[PDB]
């Protein structure tokens, strides 16, 4: 029937378990009320109350905040309290563009229920009713969604880098994709939501991009994150996501965004056309 | 101040406050979060979920049937970004370790479900008094839990099918390159109870305690991968890494505290908290 209902998944949280996380005044995540008081045992770093985690005023540069918080998360991870720190770094703001107030290990974001930004990739070839995408399919070793279908390109976005470089790197290492390649894509807008993930809470903004791409290209699954891909009618895609769980939960947005930046769903006859792009902005 | 008692300590935090008992034939097997529980309720026709509780259906009549159930439910929830994903490998799930198995459950959503999990360590050492060394293996990189820290020779979480005795076989030779042989005359010493509040959920596990002397001239290989490397220790060097440091995994801090006691290298007569450590080995 309906794409509601991946659409509602993907927006599916309960705060009223969770207290604010705030850095100088601007609320920047959401902490599990026993985790908060385990923060309170670190109190040259966290003021904890009962409404929320404070960073302490004593940090005032993100620099010592990111330091001061990686020394308590490595503690934590050590007894067994939070994720393992795997090194890569995330940024830490209220939103894509404003200033990063510190950075926070990836694998500790939805920890700290911090908002997260992502890459993501619809290569396609050819046009009209006649469109077809490449869908890759995950390792098994894949820690999420092993095994599960995903765009060509996708991935978590570092501190450290642009979106365009991300995903310039995701396109090279993923998917074999030519640097020249990358480049022609366009961004064509962002998908946001807001889910409870089974170790926190995950606030995250995709950023999208999409790529007309050469008959000849075979994407290829350098670094082995792909076990394979998948040249499909655009139907086939769409359908699927409509009728199965065979795709990433949140590639079901960006399916479903590609199908109505694309006409392949048609507000005339749509089953909750309005609610689904209501949910697509979070 | 880290300590022998934090790390006990560290291993019984939880905080029941926001789940509910998840209850199969009228048997508390499990804890959900109340959110988890609120997902559960849209398939009705395997849980009734009430302010309480979290029944699985009476109409399971077999532990085949619950099996399948629920796999399904989880396999659906995990597509949807609710639970951890199925991984293979399944556990048994039990009131505790002599009672009959319910039912199975995929080891990656065992904390999701709050349910009891066993496993099996090996204290492989050498030599005796004041020149005993342990065997200490460090974790791949790779690891999900705990990279990195420093680890029993031998230890791995108990699969629904198979006996203590031979999945502690198959680790022995998987993990450190021991053969059955010498796997085989392994002692069991006791086991470890705790219960934590961990990233995904609830731990109540128990860990099944097994020591092994070696010979001299016996060396661990890492034959899988899941150990980057092995050291020979003096005992009393992990046991002060223990009292002092975190470069242990955190349930293995427990196991080496265990040997002390049973080796005699604590002593009542003056270790602080002696009794309150004893009590927490035994933690539920």
């Amino acid at each position: 029937l309906s794409f509601l209902k991946h659409v509602q998944d993907c927006n599916t949280h309960d705060l009223s378990n969770f207290v604010r996380f705030v850095i100088e005044g601007r609320r920047v995540g959401w902490v599990r009320k026993a985790l908060a008081q385990r923060l309170k045992a670190h109190g040259r770093v966290f003021d904890v109350t009962r409404d929320a985690v404070l960073l302490s005023a004593s940090l005032r540069t993100p620099q010592s905040r990111t330091r001061a918080v990686a020394d308590v998360v490595d503690r934590l991870a050590d007894e067994g309290v939070v994720p393992a720190p795997r090194g890569e770094l995330y940024r830490v703001n209220q939103s894509w563009g404003e200033p990063t107030l510190m950075l926070l290990d990836r694998a500790v974001v939805p920890t700290f229920g911090v908002r997260a930004y992502g890459v993501h990739l619809n290569g396609y070839v050819g046009a009209g009713a006649d469109l077809h995408l490449w869908i890759g399919r995950r390792s098994p070793d894949k820690s999420v969604a092993p095994g599960k279908l995903d765009n060509m390109v996708a991935g978590g976005q570092p501190a450290d880098l642009s979106l365009r470089q991300n995903l310039i790197k995701e396109c090279a290492e993923e998917a074999d994709l030519p640097e020249a390649l990358a480049r022609q894509a366009i961004p064509v807008g962002a998908i946001t939501y807001c889910m409870e993930s089974p170790a926190g809470i995950k606030p995250d903004t995709l950023f999208l991009y999409d790529l007309a791409l050469p008959e000849d290209f075979r994407p290829h699954n350098t670094d082995g994150e792909m076990a394979d891909f998948m040249l499909w009618p655009a139907a086939k895609v769409v359908e699927a996501v409509r009728t199965t769980e065979a795709f990433k939960f949140n590639v079901n947005l960006t399916v479903i965004d590609f199908a109505i930046r694309h006409g392949l769903i048609d507000p005339d006859n749509e089953p909750d056309y309005q609610e689904i792009l209501a949910g697509l902005r979070g």
